[PDB]
C-alpha cells in the first residue's frame, strides 16, 4: 500500500519532468552519509554527449546556458534516482545546488543561468525541491561544459 | 531565564558586530537557507549593503585587497542576517560555523583571495567568538552575478 | 584493546600505501578542518610539499596536466595529514569520503579538469580502498591563493 503511494508519487515526478520535455537517462556519481545523499557535479548530457559548450557570453547565451543548467538538474535527478533505488519520491529535500557556470569575466548573470536547474527541480519536485544555492562564475569546465551543477539532498533513509 | 540568557547572547554578538561598523540588513525557486537536521546551509551572499551591491569587479583589476576585504565582511554581514533569520532572532543558537566558500571575482594574476576571505573570517570569529572558527576555501572566479567582487556561502551547525 | 591495535595497524597500512606512491606526510581565525557530527569538513588545501607551493600558475598555461596532476596529488596528501591530525593520528577511523571539491587554476581553453583532479582521486582510493572512494565536482577557477594550480576541499564521514 505504502509502496504503491510512494511509486505513485515517482510516477508523478517523473511525468512532471516529461511535461518540461525532458526524459530520464575512483570517483562516484554519488555518496550517502545518515540521510544526505552527495550527487557529484553534473554536466549538461543529453544523448550521452555534452549537449551545450562554450563559455557563456561568448559562444551561448543566456537561454542556452539555461538549457545547460536543465540538463545538469536532469542529470542529478537522474543520479538521485538510481540512489534511492527507483524512488524519487524518497527525496525529502533538495538541500542545496552549487551551480557552476563557464563564463567571460563581463558575463554577470549566472544565477539567471541556473535559474534553468533551480526552476526545473522545484517544478518537478514541489516545495521538497527549493533549495539554497551558489552560482558562480568558472574560467571554464571538464569537456567544455557550459555548466556544472552539484547537489546536497536529504532523503528518506 | 534560559531564554533571557540566549537573548543576551545574541544581543552581545549583533553589539559586537556594531563595534566593528556594521548592522545587520533584513538581507523564489531557490531559498536563502535550508536546515537539514543541525545543520543550516546558507545560500550564497553578495556584498549588499542597502539593498546595493557595495563592490562590484575584479579583484586586481578594478578592486584592491582592501575593498575585496569589505566587500567578503559584507557577504558575511549578510550570512549573518540570513542565519539570525534561520534561528528565529537568535544569533546564540549558532553552535560551529562549519564551513565558509570564498568565491573571489579575479583577474588571473590576482592570487591574495586567502586575505580577501580574511574579511569574512575575521568578521565571524570576532563577532562569534571560538564557535565563529571555521573550515574554509577560498579560490579565484571569473566572474559573480551582478558583477559582485566576492561571493560566500556558509554552512552553520545549530541549536 | 587489540580494537585499538587494530585501527593502529589500518593507519599504518594506508600511511605504507601512501608513502609506495612516493609520499610521505607533512607535519588563525579560520581553521584547517571542523567536525559536526560523524562528517568531518577539511579545509581547502594546496600543493604544499617541503613548506612550499610545488606547482604554481594555470594549467593549460604554466603546467601541463600530468603536473597539475601531481598538484593535485599533494593536495590530497594534504588533505589526508589534516584528517590524520583530526581523527588523533588514526587515518583508519575514515569510515567514507562524502565528496572532494577539485578546484583547477585553469586558463579558458583548458577542459580537462576531471584529469587533474583524477591525481587526487586515483591516490585516496589507492591508499584508502574502498571507503576512499567518494563524490566530487571539478571546476576551472581564474587563479588560486599563492597561484596554487590546484586547491581540494573535502568532507569525510569518520
Amino acid at each position: 500500500t505504502e509502496n504503491l503511494y510512494f511509486q505513485g508519487m515517482s510516477d508523478v515526478i517523473e511525468g512532471r519532468l516529461k511535461e518540461l520535455g525532458f526524459t530520464l537517462p575512483n570517483y562516484v556519481p554519488f555518496t550517502i552519509s545518515g540521510n544526505l545523499l552527495y550527487v557529484s557535479g553534473q554536466l549538461p548530457m543529453e544523448s550521452g554527449k555534452i549537449a551545450v559548450t562554450g563559455l557563456v557570453g561568448r559562444d551561448v547565451d543566456v537561454a542556452s546556458a539555461q538549457r545547460a543548467a536543465e540538463l545538469c538538474a536532469v542529470n542529478i535527478l537522474a543520479q538521485v534516482k538510481a540512489a534511492l533505488n527507483g524512488d524519487l519520491s524518497k527525496i525529502r529535500r533538495v538541500i542545496k545546488l552549487n551551480g557552476f557556470v563557464a563564463s567571460v569575466p563581463e558575463f554577470v548573470e549566472q544565477h539567471l543561468v541556473i535559474n534553468g536547474a533551480s526552476n526545473l527541480i522545484a517544478t518537478v519536485l514541489g516545495e521538497p525541491g527549493r533549495h539554497a544555492r551558489a552560482a558562480v562564475g568558472m574560467a571554464s569546465l571538464p569537456f567544455n561544459a557550459s555548466v556544472e551543477i552539484d547537489a546536497i539532498v536529504e532523503i528518506d533513509v
